[PDB]
């Protein structure tokens, strides 16, 4: 079926909890052997959300190559994205390690640090110019270099050094700071304002290496910005739109990593923000 007319199809029977639980029942299971091992218990956030060991991404490192983050890649609509968790006290080291070693331009955050009065992530980049960071783990440093903040959203600028070469490159952040606490937004269209941002920037495009993207777990937030951005990537490139499936580019996305959209509402959420997308983009 088309979009639109499924959506209000769904609202008016009220079954978004069974088309959820149908594509809970699908969902592909692979391996996650590697992320289970004894060593890197302390490298995961939550027991139950692991990379797939097919498509998990590896540190350029000997002793332990192992963080939670996954890459997702979009053989049709050709982008690629890497999926993570919010980084941990004793991960953020090896957080911007992949950074570097994988030529991201961007990192896109859709959480805030703390939540439900309860820590989500470790506060990774730094807050004031004069303050750099150091890791000593991985021998990095970060920098703040501007900061613009505005009502649903803040970017800024970094400079990541490698300090073994020398070599420094410019990243961008982009951060979602609005999304409420529990359940998903009443419209899409700061979400999609933001989407919008983060394409211009150059951070998505085949040029540089994929961009990051995390929550706190990195599958249910996150998953709706890479499920929406592909959805209307499709629609730009087919000769028929309407023939893009929504349900079926997210089984597709699950085939690289586990979860991805965590509750029927931000299925419901997906949907809206891809059906308002795709009047704005046109031809209108
Ligand atoms: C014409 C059309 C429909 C439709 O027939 O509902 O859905 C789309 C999505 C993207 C671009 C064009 C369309």
């Amino acid at each position: 079926m088309e979009m639109e007319k499924e959506f209000e199809q769904i609202d008016k029977s009220g079954s978004w909890a069974a088309i959820y639980q149908d594509i809970r029942h699908e969902a592909s299971d692979f391996p996650s052997r590697v992320a289970k091992l004894p060593k890197n218990k302390n490298r995961n956030r939550y027991r139950d959300v692991s990379p797939f060991d097919h498509s998990r991404i590896k540190l350029h490192q000997e002793d332990n190559d192992y963080i939670n983050a996954s890459l997702i890649k979009m053989e049709e609509a050709q982008r690629s994205y890497i999926l993570t968790q919010g980084p941990l006290p004793n991960t953020v080291g090896h957080f911007w390690e992949m950074v570097w070693e994988q030529k991201s331009r961007g990192v896109v955050m859709l959480n805030r640090v703390m939540e439900k009065g309860s820590l989500k992530c470790a506060q990774y980049w730094p807050q004031k110019e004069e303050k750099e960071m150091i890791f000593e783990d991985t021998n990095l440093k970060l920098t703040l270099i501007s900061e613009d903040i505005k009502s649903y959203y803040t970017v800024r600028q970094l400079e990541l050094e490698n300090l073994t070469t020398q070599e420094t490159r410019e990243i961008l952040h982009f951060h979602y700071t609005t999304w409420p606490d529990f359940g998903v937004p009443e419209s899409p269209a700061s979400f999609l304002n933001f989407l919008f941002k983060v394409r211009e920037s150059g951070s998505l495009s085949p040029e540089h290496g994929p961009v990051v993207v995390h929550c706190s777990a990195g599958i249910g937030r996150s998953g709706t910005f890479c499920l929406a951005d592909t959805c209307l990537l499709l629609m730009d490139k087919r000769k028929d739109p309407s023939s893009v499936d929504i349900k079926k580019v997210l089984l597709e996305m699950r085939k690289f990593r586990m979860g991805l959209i965590q509750t029927a509402d931000q299925l419901r959420f997906s949907y809206l923000a891809v059906i308002e997308g795709a009047k704005f983009i046109m031809g209108d």
